[PDB]
RNA sequence: AAAUUGAAGAGUUUGAUCAUGGCUCAGAUUGAACGCUGGCGGCAGGCCUAACACAUGCAAGUCGAACGGUAACAGGAAGAAG
């Protein structure tokens, strides 16, 4: 159904002979709410052309990741640039509990219940980067039953 | 059976960026103090400072079934005044 969410809109200069040059960047997510993830990075003269630019930038680039009824399946630690993200799975209930961006990422992903927390820089590029490559470094029983060649019963016991 | 289901960030260095890195904020708490305000009840609490100096009153007595006794009070026995 491709809900959409504004993360951030930022005021950025170029300085050139005559002036400063501004123009607005915008960081936004898309997502299908089951498993399906993007995010996109529009930048215009003037704000809403940088919303739209970056919602049909997000849409194409759309990721999907496994993850179980409403939650992840492990611990998985995700990294970017100054950002160190960990995410932990949770139990049942409590929300998403996690700052910002990630929490945008997560909604838009579907995950109902997670334990987050950013460490390093918080920049919202780069937390929402490595939010999804935490995200796309998850694996499931099924893919890691497939990788070891067992069945996942003689995993999980 | 249960004995715990647990983890949010933001502002500020620049013309703008990303890092580094301080500073500050959003919470909970207290033997609290002060300012404005003030209906009641329950349950707690109340010199953190001068271990400074203390007026006044009370805070450790009991036992006659240990004893000699007998000041009180209470009867007794007697002698009396009526």
């Amino acid at each position: 159904e491709l809900q959409e969410k504004l993360i951030a809109v930022n005021r950025v200069s170029k300085t050139v002979k005559g002036g400063r040059i501004f123009s607005f960047t915008a960081l936004t997510v898309v997502g299908d709410g089951n498993g399906r993830v993007g995010f996109g990075y529009g930048k215009a003269r003037e704000v809403p052309a940088a919303i739209q630019k970056a919602m049909e930038k997000a849409r194409r680039n759309m990721i999907n990741v496994a993850l179980n009824n409403g939650t992840l399946q492990h611990p998985v630690k995700g990294v970017h640039t100054g950002s160190r993200v960990f995410m932990q799975p949770a139990s049942e209930g409590t929300g998403i509990i996690a700052g910002g961006a990630m929490r945008a990422v997560l909604e838009v992903a579907g995950v109902h219940n997670v334990l987050a927390k950013a460490y390093g820089s918080t920049n919202p590029i780069n937390v929402v980067r490595a939010t999804i490559d935490g995200l796309e470094n998850m694996n499931s029983p099924e893919m890691v039953a497939a990788k070891r060649g067992k069945s996942v019963e003689e995993i999980l016991g």
